[PDB]
């Protein structure tokens, strides 16, 4: 077999640090740095804990590996942008994969994968499918910002590229941090942006064709000499025609101390509910922009399907309307779309290339770390709490659920992505109208307008949603047939529109017999999932972070691994 390790994570200026472990095609480990080390969003690091869980994991070494993968082309960047490219490939090693950590006897070979093939990678060998249009739409790679390309034979030939300065992500992050959303937040964005009405989608900026866009605000060949990117340029543009064009001016960050909290905090000098409609006419400038850019690949290449990747493929409203688009017929976008999934798909053009043949994602996941019932015992024994270990802990968990409670669940492998998919989730009812409320506010204490969405079998998929369709990512919206129209407030739109994730037997049978037992209960297999965190930490991955984060949000209970325990309502 071979045994390939692709990385995504440097110490200069990097996001989304990543770590994924093929052998013989097949996933055997993957996580993002930030579940590990609890700091969100992976910066300005290797991929150090990552890549040692998935070591770990496979029970390997660095000796064992045939090859170490990164996603992205860095000697280009350090040539064209840094002034040259200063490493040997064992110096290079030796800051992704530092000796303390990973020792070794030889170097494995190592290869840098442009950043583009890296996201096509991770979309077309784990789709499924055999061929179809790939379309990446990225803040930027090493130069462009968008990659057309065609999948065929399990090869990726590249169409065509936009430059860097043209970018739709860092378009759309730049508005989410004129909003005070934040430009790391570009999701709360998309949520907002349901709330607002649209304008002039233009935003007196693009122009749309049939094939994609221009964006007349920016000289598309613009680079920034001092960086390696062109956030900085895209930003000053952005910002200056925001002010000019929208009725309000930036929204800004304060920062003051705050006495019942004992530290200073961040806030926003207004209410970024009040740029709705500029959130709404952004969204409708992406979607337009994109719709432009996936039926020109689709008719040049002569396929109907479409693969997504890239962090604007993370955007599930746009997916959606993608997906009814007369041109496609058949969609996939990995829940790794984003730059967390450059290490899996630099790990498997490198294995492509050494003749292994590539397993699909098969409706999971679930690739990060798990835990055995005595770890997970030995971190409940740590906190002193009382705990019980349920007969049938599926069937009290239902039961918990629809009777309107809000329970942590913590169990089998971590999921990868920014997605809870029933690995470490909050549960709660999908038919409830006033669950939504209550997570967002008494539960999270964050903004009333976020939506929820489903969890539910794929056997009655067919029944609730108008597409007979496996959505195992959450990553695509589709809209709920009449029947559902109204016996889901909480998960589903006015509109009929949801955000589904469809669950497996095999993708999930401890998730999938829990909500078999919840449907037996209030007529529908279905709840509500959403992410088991708050705003401020990323999704929980251990035993001890899933009863920090329990102990601190007034949820009712937390099944973690085989054991329940019940938030403590002696006075
Ligand atoms: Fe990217
Ligand atoms: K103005
Ligand atoms: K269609
Ligand atoms: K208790």
């Amino acid at each position: 077999h071979m045994r390939v390790l692709g990385l995504n994570g440097w110490p200069r200026d990097f996001h989304d640090a990543s770590a994924a472990l093929l052998v013989d095609g097949r996933i055997a480990a993957f996580a993002e740095e930030e579940r590990l080390t609890r700091k969100k969003h992976g910066y300005n690091t290797a991929p150090v804990q990552a890549a040692a869980f998935c070591l770990a994991q496979a029970g390997l070494t660095v000796d064992d590996l045939d090859a170490v993968a990164f996603g992205w082309d860095l000697p280009a960047m350090y040539r064209e942008r840094l002034g040259g490219w200063p490493h040997s490939d064992s110096e290079a090693l030796d800051i992704l994969l530092p000796r303390d950590v990973f020792p070794r006897r030889t170097d494995p070979p190592l290869h840098f994968v442009q950043h583009h093939l890296a996201h096509a990678a991770s979309a077309y060998y784990f789709s499924g499918e055999d061929r179809g249009a790939v379309l990446i739409v990225d803040g930027q790679g090493e130069e462009e910002c968008v990659t057309l390309a065609h999948a065929e034979g399990g090869k990726i030939t590249v169409l065509d590229t936009v430059p860097g300065a043209w970018s739709l992500g860092f378009f759309y992050e730049h508005v989410s941090e004129y909003t005070g959303l934040g430009g790391d937040n570009p999701g709360k964005l998309m949520g907002l942006a349901a709330h607002g009405t649209t304008v002039d989608e233009t935003l007196s900026a693009f122009a749309f064709d049939s094939d994609g866009y221009r964006l007349n605000l920016i000289d598309p060949q613009a680079r920034d000499p001092e960086d390696w990117d062109e956030y900085s340029v895209t930003e000053r543009a952005w910002f200056a025609h925001l002010e000019r064009i929208y009725r309000l001016p930036p929204n800004e960050f304060v920062r003051r101390y705050d006495p019942a909290k004992g530290r200073v905090v961040r806030d926003t000098r207004r209410d970024p509910y009040e740029y709705r409609d500029l959130a709404a006419t952004a969204q409708a400038a992406l979607e337009r922009a994109v719709f432009g850019l996936a039926d020109s690949v689709l008719a040049r290449t002569g396929e109907r399907t479409l693969f997504v990747a890239g962090g604007v493929g993370l955007n599930a409203t746009m997916n959606g309307k993608l997906l009814t688009r007369s041109t496609v017929d058949k969609m996939f976008v990995p829940p790794v779309a984003s730059d967390i999934g450059v290490s899996l798909g630099a790990a498997a053009a490198v294995a492509v290339e050494l003749g292994d043949r590539i397993a699909p994602m098969g409706d999971t996941a679930a690739w990060g770390p798990e835990f055995s019932p005595d770890q997970v015992r030995a971190a409940l024994d740590r906190t002193g709490l009382a705990y019980r270990e349920p007969a049938n802990l599926e069937r009290e968990v239902a039961a918990l659920i629809a009777s309107g409670k809000v329970v942590g669940w913590a169990q089998g492998r971590g999921e990868v992505g920014p997605r809870a998919l029933g690995q470490r989730s909050l549960l709660g009812s999908a038919h409830s109208p006033t669950m939504r409320d209550h997570i967002n506010l008494r539960v999270k204490d964050r903004e009333w307008w976020r939506p929820f969405a489903p969890s539910m079998l794929r056997s009655v998929s067919d029944q609730v949603l108008e597409v007979d369709a496996d959505f195992p990512y959450m990553i695509m919206t589709t809209k709920v047939r009449a029947a559902y129209a109204e016996r889901l407030p909480s998960v589903v739109h006015e509109d009929w529109s949801t955000r589904p994730q469809t669950v497996t037997e095999a993708s999930n049978p401890r998730y999938h017999r829990m909500l078999t037992e919840l449907g037996d209960l209030v007529g529908d297999p279905v709840c509500l999932n959403t992410s088991f965190n708050d705003r401020g930490e990323p999704i929980v991955s251990s035993p001890a972070d899933a009863l920090l984060t329990f102990s601190r949000l007034p949820i009712d209970a937390l099944a973690v691994g085989p054991y329940l325990v019940t938030k403590d309502l002696r006075h």
